[PDB]
């Protein structure tokens, strides 16, 4: 299955691609704390900021699939 | 709901995001093309090479979405 193949290349650069997409997002999780933050202290403390931040995350690399359609 | 401004503040900062993603793709596409041309050689006409590219990166991110989940493949 030619799918299978091109995994077991992707599950061999997937550590290296990692660490490249972890600096880059470094570069903008203030961005993302702060507003998280900011949801917390106008809602309140069933406001889970770390959540808020990891699934805003999540969704730019959802939303940067798109780059690959 | 308060909590779309973080759906608002991921849309303006996307478009950044996605430069720079596209920058760590374009090291390793090279890879992922020969692998693609590989099948499609040793299989047939009828695979799509450019597609086996595209669904190996969207899985890619796919699984990136581990380094924000609750041990995580990296180079450290």
């Amino acid at each position: 299955d030619p799918a299978i193949s091109m995994d077991l290349l992707r599950a061999v650069l997937q550590p290296s691609i990692n660490e490249e997409i972890q600096t880059v997002f470094n570069k903008y999780m203030k961005f993302f704390q702060k507003a998280a933050l900011n949801v917390r202290d106008n809602v309140g403390e069933e406001v889970d900021a770390e959540q808020l931040i990891q699934e805003a995350c999540r969704s730019c690399l959802e939303q940067a699939k798109l780059l690959f359609s």
